[PDB]
């Protein structure tokens, strides 16, 4: 076995799959998506249950839907908490933390206007709408983790998130020590620190050819 | 409280799929609606939203907000998340396509009345092409009447909520998947379904003038 990731070359939906795999240990390989042919031919096959890029070969099983295939690994890993209650923390804060990624997501393709103004967004949401929630959670429990005192999915998206922000907004933690303290504590993580570190699968800030690709791929 | 209490305003939107859930699992539950800026001020001030949106349910004790995470809390307590992992991972992948799906429905009652149009077509092509294929296949491979095992679960509930909406724009939808139309005659009859199709539950209808008036006089600065 082990894990194949299909997409084209660069972050995307994906990035959060390649940093929960890096993050539990795994290692895995990419089949990256160049042309709008090779897209055909992947929903040719019976391969997209529902023609849909991310999917992951995994375990025998051909994993789609970014929440699904992140909830697959986060359970087979212990990084979904260790009962209900902790589970249902983890799974909304995930959620929350997926919609303000979602900004970073669809920012390449906004017009040049919209990205600016979409910058600002972003912004906003951080500093008023999601990181007083983790800021003070931290804060009450003074624990290094979310939940549970142990890694999470909600710690893995939240950091892939943050640094992701910090890349467009550099000063955005300035009003969050805790969440400053966190970062750099989940950053030391050796699997974290390996996945920062020059030569992993770690993606970089979109570029005008992976902007151009998309376009030609998906349309 | 065992009962939940749902926060939203009054309609559809996205908390119909929750109503959906409950009433499927036989759960009784009350509605707080929000019809005001005041109400919404009220319960973002008081920090009883999480990230100060909703769907937001008050359910044994917590305060859960995000519309995919009410359905799994609720679909792990009243056994509609399969007996194992492969299950559970099926169900999960279902629901999510099917949830992508839905968001046109969603998000149909705002669109530039020019537009509305062309999406319908789109959201038949979508429906035709993307999703309901791959379920006819699932439904005639096992020839059972669930998607995954042989026991309700969520992506049952959430197909029917979603196949029965498309049909409300497009009566003709599921003339080519004969599996699909026999699916949802069976799940139509479960008894809490069968109870949640009938008039008097608390199942909303489609969205009027009245509720998309009220959404924008509510979430629009
Ligand atoms: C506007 C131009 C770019 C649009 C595409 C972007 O949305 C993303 C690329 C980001 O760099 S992803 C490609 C898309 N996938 C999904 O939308 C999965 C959603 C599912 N909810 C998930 O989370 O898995 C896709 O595969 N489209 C095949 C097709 O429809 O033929
Ligand atoms: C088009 C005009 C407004 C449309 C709003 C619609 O999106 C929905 C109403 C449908 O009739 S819902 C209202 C919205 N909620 C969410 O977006 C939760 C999303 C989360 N991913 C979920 O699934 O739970 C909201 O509460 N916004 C508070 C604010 O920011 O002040």
């Amino acid at each position: 076995a082990r894990p194949k990731l299909h997409y084209p070359n660069g972050r995307g939906r994906m990035e959060s799959v390649r940093w929960v795999l890096a993050a539990a240990g795994v290692e895995f390989d990419e089949e990256f998506l160049e042309t709008k042919e090779q897209l055909y031919k992947l929903q040719d096959g019976n391969h997209l249950l529902f023609q849909q890029v991310p999917m992951v070969e995994i375990d025998g099983m051909k994993l789609v839907q970014t929440r699904s295939i992140l909830h697959y690994i986060a359970d087979k890993h212990n990084l979904f908490g260790k009962n209900l209650k902790e589970r249902t923390l983890i799974d909304m804060y995930v959620e929350g933390t997926l919609d303000l990624l979602e900004l970073l997501i669809m920012h390449p393709f906004l017009k040049p206007d919209d990205q600016q103004k979409e910058v600002v967004n972003m912004a906003q949401k951080a500093i008023i709408r999601y990181f007083p929630v983790f800021e003070k959670i931290l804060r009450g429990h003074g624990q290094s983790f979310l939940v549970g005192n142990q890694l999470s999915l909600a710690d893995v998206i939240l950091l892939q998130t943050i640094l992701a922000l910090e890349e467009k907004i550099p000063n955005i933690l300035s009003a969050f020590p805790f969440l400053q303290e966190y970062t750099v504590k989940l950053s030391n993580i050796p699997t974290i620190k390996r996945f920062l570190e020059p030569g992993s699968k770690k993606k970089p800030p979109p570029d005008e050819i992976y902007v151009r690709t998309v376009y030609n791929i998906f349309r």
